[PDB]
């Protein structure tokens, strides 16, 4: 009767620990509602969402509800990687009648002439490795589906993006394929979605200088933006260059209107090009530097306050600050806005160049309002503090130290601020992203395993290069922008996690030290890889010019001097002999929900919480750290009444009377931890990061003596990305 | 004790301003010549100068206007002979200035004349110079030289360096260029007033890139973000320019329709025209006043027609509204018929039908219920249900503007290009319009009153023999002018239409001894449009049979032997002879696919002190810049026959600009000048249409309605549509 469950369920218990798994109690709460007309499916779906919500019990309730959703996925499912692959191609959509493929044949046709080989490549196994809210992620949009009927198993998925990145290569592709399934890393969402497909647009995110100061001009650009947002593409936008209110329109007769008018306008677009359907507007970060005559205004664009006419929310906002700013700042002075149109070229020039064109506009009377540089100065961390905010970026410490140096001045960042990128009336910048699961390379001893995480590495340069030529541009000059630089942006997931598998406490001396080796080796490994392409394919477009092609590595522009883990000499021996394929290399992204999949805590980030909610459809679960629950219970300290205890304290072990201190240090939250010591370790990585990391300040006693000295000191450690969002209470 | 405009000093004599002031009532109404009564209020108040106290002098005259409109074009003479003492006698002199200057800002030379166009004017100094009339500028009203000078007369810093004339002038050869005897023909008319060319014309004639058309129409390209997107940009484009527009937008696909290659769905109408709506309050021609215009066109089959209705609501969601946008249905025969049978009415997505916006009439109605045979329908409701939206809509925002698509269409003659899927702006305009064709026209409006015979009759000969200048002029703009867009261009080389209006029809009518709506005002109404057209054609021949026909003339109507009054069936008077013009078109066609176009005259009537267009007054006392203003012929009427006691218009006010109740005016000068209220809008409804039987586009004609309800508001459109008009409705106007 209800045996019959029971033993159904252990059959999937294949390794989890039983002195806390307890099938019996996944079958009563399931009897609740005895075959009142319930399938096996539907029963099987019952199952593993009470096998979910019982892993604040153990984690392995987790793995178990993963389980059970899988082997559900598999009963529903074609076996077979190359039938699945035809039926995808095969669609057709029955409300039109039109046959419309949902993989590339190009595609189909490696696959046909490759069925064998590729077909039984595949472990079906690895599917299990997924846990219960990684699967549901997966299966919510990133398996294809037929009729609402999901059609590809993971794995499936998997070896569609790797021949769809290696197409004929199946050497290549099975490679990407193992390293993919195995978790070592993952591929961006946009490749995800598109590898292998019709409109392979693989990029995950697009930066734009606008054109000129005109309304042809700003039209053209805007044009631009919907496009790149009908392709879902993230874009940043440079908007300094355009007139301030009140500024002479000499055609018409009149005065310029200003930034908020129009930034209304990509506002509205940014509602309307929104993928087609509902919620995330298209999505823009506009950047402005703070010297512009608008500032003072595109500060209120995102506050919560009416004056509809006045506000652009739907838009993202970033500011572009240069050296001399906060300068004036910091030794109490007067800051003085222009109109970029009365001084020309204030954003097309930088650090010691640009002081001098500003002090030159200045005093020979071309002002157009005077203030003091603090008034200025909190009415940004104003709206930070009330909104979040807008990003912070160091313009001078961006140029002085990219690799793309030589191609102009860089005009901004893109929509999560870690990608530095060369703009042009002619070229718009794009990236295409990976990133590192960490946590897999500690190693069975506890010790870090640097050669098998530089040899990963290795492969991902090399798929995120094909990207390159493979992938599907929105527009001309991005395409144009990404032939001749060829940038990547490789990240990573899970540091968090690392350093909790190797003991570690997150601001300790240890792991400060492996957050330096680890960056250290990915930039090692990635340039090496870089190297070899170019010795295979050429040097890129724009390589002789360059920081690198003068000699000059990314350390080298912080002048730090690396560890003697890797033989730098000997790569640099090499770049010096063949160049490298790439501009640029190392981007740490947010992972948004690229580790939201795999399992891993996002990007370089620490934990926020130790229980954190997920809701799946109208299901709502209390997760806890996994590691964090494995230490408590396997450890006899854990019980019902303390996660209580520790929800009381938004997700601290700290004040929890019985806990051994090893662990609290261990598991401290952000809130916990020094962020002046973040910032610290961002800096001290970014050496090796010739891109920037998108990097969010958790402070919760939210004043404003505590926030403008980390400003202040993240800049001064020299980051390209001072603050992306300010997370508070 | 007032310092002089020479710096030297002079005593105020009470003798010495009011004959300065008699010299100026060189021209006026004898019984109310009184400057004494002017200089007693000038010398109750003084706070020195001479052109200070001018100004006062100048305002308290047009003060004594509701007393008698004579002091109101003496007000004039002491502001524009004060404007004369210190602005540069001879032409050549003030448009050499233009060129030569250096504002400073850029401190740069910017020439506010063409480069040719004095290049024309010294080389000919003498006969141009010797042509102007400057006691032409004594023949304006007080608010029409105000309005003049406000922005119209070419402004050299604060000082306004051009006369009135001088203006005129300009414009006279901005246009003509070399045919310098055909230049000075057509400032004599234009000083003399018997026309205007439009603002635009009025503006920037003979300066540097001339912007010298008002009209734009388009149709939104494709339905793809990447067209929605160059349709935007265009419309930024045209609105730089000062151009105003209509936009055909009825082939984006409806809100929920699916976006294939993202799979995704549309977000429809509404988000897209916020984006519109945000251009147009951008690009409002560089700072103030008001957002470009836009006026957009829907059909009512369009899935999205319930919600495109409230977007002028100015009560609602935020991104539901768009407020700083123009509406207008372009509505199909089939939709009305259903509406008046009380059937149902199928929406659908323009995606899933494709094609129905381009055709018309009884093939239009094919292919629609082809679409309900097949049910490919998203929603159906009652015809009658979507009438109501749409006339709650106009009771409470004066809006939608109602045209008929297929009297349109039906009726010009421009079928040959295809299906004319909107009309402009102001509802006047009926162009086609392409993926790369837009649409265009250049205005120019015939004073009507000024056609009025000493001893009371038209003069249809001089009427005809004007509007053949306008015309050839109108067509030389075609070739001068400067578009904003290639597409705009390419239209009016191709086409090469033409907009010829009217202004002051109501004063012709009062002039004649006609209340508006009289047999007598309803036959000289029918032939003085008759006459119009025949002129146009007339001179619109002529031109082909100098410089050929248009690109696309053959296979039109007019190529076939037929004119517009035939497509609307209706016979002509005894008037002119048509056998014999039909003849010549026969042989020689025509230069211009349209001619005639009665368009609002905004402000262009304001300055020559005309009713607007072709519409009674609408009160007999009104406001202008403020200042008051009794209408013309009636005080004249009034005073001229002692009714006129000062109490007297307390009365008329009172009761809002009406004289049908004061016991004292007789029953015909009751008739008269009987206000738009109080005339039967089914009355300007047969007359609109019996005119525009000989109006080739339409006629942008609001509907004035009191106390407004379902009932009277469906009553007056059915009308409207039943005797065949293009443009049903402009605007509403309750109140
Ligand atoms: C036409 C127009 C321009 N602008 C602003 C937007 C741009 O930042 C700025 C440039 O407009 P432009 O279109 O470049 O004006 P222009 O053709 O007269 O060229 P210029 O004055 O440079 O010689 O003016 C408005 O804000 N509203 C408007 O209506
Ligand atoms: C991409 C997108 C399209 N649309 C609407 C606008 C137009 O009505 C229509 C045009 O979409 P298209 O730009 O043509 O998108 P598509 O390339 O996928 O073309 P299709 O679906 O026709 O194969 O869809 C949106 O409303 N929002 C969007 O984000
Ligand atoms: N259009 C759009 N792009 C986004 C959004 N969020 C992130 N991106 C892009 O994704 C990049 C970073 O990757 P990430 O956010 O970690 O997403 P993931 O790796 O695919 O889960 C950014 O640089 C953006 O360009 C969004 O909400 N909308
Ligand atoms: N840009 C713009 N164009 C207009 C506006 N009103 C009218 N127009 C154009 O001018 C035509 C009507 O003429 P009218 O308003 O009387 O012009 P005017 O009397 O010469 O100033 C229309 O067909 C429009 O194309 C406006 O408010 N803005
Ligand atoms: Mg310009
Ligand atoms: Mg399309």
């Amino acid at each position: 009767m209800f045996d019959k469950i029971t033993s159904r369920i252990q059959k999937l218990c294949y390794g989890l620990n039983m002195d806390f798994v307890d099938p019996a109690q996944i079958t009563m709460k399931v009897i609740q509602g005895l075959y009142s007309g319930v399938t096996t499916v539907e029963l099987d779906t019952l199952a593993a969402e009470t096998a979910a919500t019982l892993t604040t019990k153990h984690p392995d309730y987790a793995i178990l509800a993963a389980r059970i959703a899988v082997s559900n996925l598999h009963k529903e499912t074609k076996k077979v990687f190359s039938d699945v692959m035809e039926d995808l191609y095969n669609y057709i959509n029955p409300h039109n009648g039109k046959h419309s493929p949902m993989v590339a044949k190009s595609t189909l046709d490696i696959v046909l002439a490759n069925k064998d080989r590729l077909n039984s490549a595949i472990i079906y196994d690895r599917d299990f490795s997924y846990n219960y809210f990684g699967f549901k992620t997966l299966e919510r949009s990133y398996l294809l589906k037929i009729n609402g009927k999901v059609a590809e198993r993971p794995q499936h998925m998997l070896m569609r993006v790797s021949v769809g990145i290696h197409k004929e290569d199946i050497d290549a592709a099975i490679e990407t394929y193992n390293l993919l399934s195995e978790r070592w890393f993952t591929h961006a969402s946009p490749t995800l979605f598109n590898a292998g497909t019709n409109r392979p647009q693989l990029s995950s995110c697009f930066l734009l200088s606008m054109k000129d100061d005109s309304i042809e001009g700003i039209y053209d650009t805007l044009k631009q933006c919907a496009l790149i947002s009908k392709s879902a593409g993230g874009i940043g936008v440079a908007v300094s260059c355009i007139r301030a209110t009140g500024s002479y329109i000499a055609g018409t007769n009149g005065n310029s209107n200003g930034l908020v008018p129009m930034l209304r306008v990509y506002n509205n677009t940014a509602r309307y090009v929104d993928q087609g359907g509902n919620k995330r507007p298209g999505a823009f970060a506009i950047y402005l530097e703070p010297w512009h005559l608008d500032i003072f205004e595109f500060l209120d664009l995102k506050k919560n306050t009416g004056k509809e006419e006045q506000r652009a929310r739907d838009l993202f906002f970033a500011l572009w600050i240069p050296d001399l700013f906060m300068k004036r700042v910091e030794t109490n002075q007067d800051w003085s806005l222009m109109c970029p149109n009365e001084c020309p070229g204030l954003d097309e020039v930088w650090g010691e160049e640009f002081e001098k064109l500003y002090a030159s506009y200045e005093k020979q009377g071309r002002v157009r309002k005077v203030v003091k540089a603090q008034q200025l100065w909190y009415a940004i961390i104003e709206s930070q503090t009330e909104t979040g905010t807008p990003y912070m970026l160091y313009k001078d410490s961006c140029n002085r130290k990219s690799n793309q140096q030589n191609l102009g001045t860089i005009k901004c960042s893109n929509l999560c601020t870690e990608i530095v990128e060369y703009t042009s009336k002619d070229e718009v910048a794009v990236c295409n992203l990976a990133s590192l699961a960490l946590n897999m390379y500690v190693t069975s001893e506890h010790t870090y395993d640097f050669k098998k995480l530089a040899e990963v590495t290795k492969v991902v340069v090399r798929n995120l290069n094909k990207i390159i030529d493979i992938n599907y541009y929105p527009v001309p000059e991005a395409c144009l922008s990404n032939k001749r630089h060829r940038p990547i942006g490789i990240g990573v997931q899970g540091l968090a996690d690392a350093f909790i598998l190797m003991r570690y406490p997150f601001e300790s001396a240890e792991a400060q030290l492996l957050n330096k080796q680890i960056f250290e080796t990915i930039y090692y490994g990635a340039l090496e890889a870089s190297c070899d392409l170019a010795k295979e394919q050429g040097p890129y477009e724009t390589y002789e010019g360059s920081p690198v092609s003068k000699g000059i590595l990314q350390y080298d522009m912080w002048n730090v001097t690396p560890t003697d883990l890797w033989d730098w000499k000997v790569l640099k021996e090499k770049i010096a002999k063949y160049g490298i394929r790439n501009s640029l290399l190392i981007a740490p992204m947010p992972t948004a929900s690229t580790a939201q999949i795999l399992g891993n805590n996002e990007s370089i980030e620490p934990y926020t919480s130790n229980i954190y909610t997920r809701r799946v459809l109208s299901g709502e679960f209390q997760i806890v750290n996994p590691h964090l629950l494995k230490d408590l219970t396997e450890r006899g300290l854990w019980h019902e009444e303390m996660k209580n205890q520790i929800i009381a304290c938004n997700g601290s072990i700290q004040s929890i009377p019985e806990i051994p201190d090893d662990l609290k240090q261990l598991y401290k939250t952000v809130w916990e931890i020094s962020q002046k010591t973040v910032l610290k370790m961002a800096a001290e990585r970014g050496a090796f990061i010739d891109q920037s990391q998108s990097l969010n300040i958790h402070i919760a006693e939210p004043n404003y003596g505590k926030l403008t000295s980390m400003h202040f000191y993240g800049w001064k450690q020299g980051l390209k990305t001072g603050m992306y969002y300010l997370r508070t209470r």
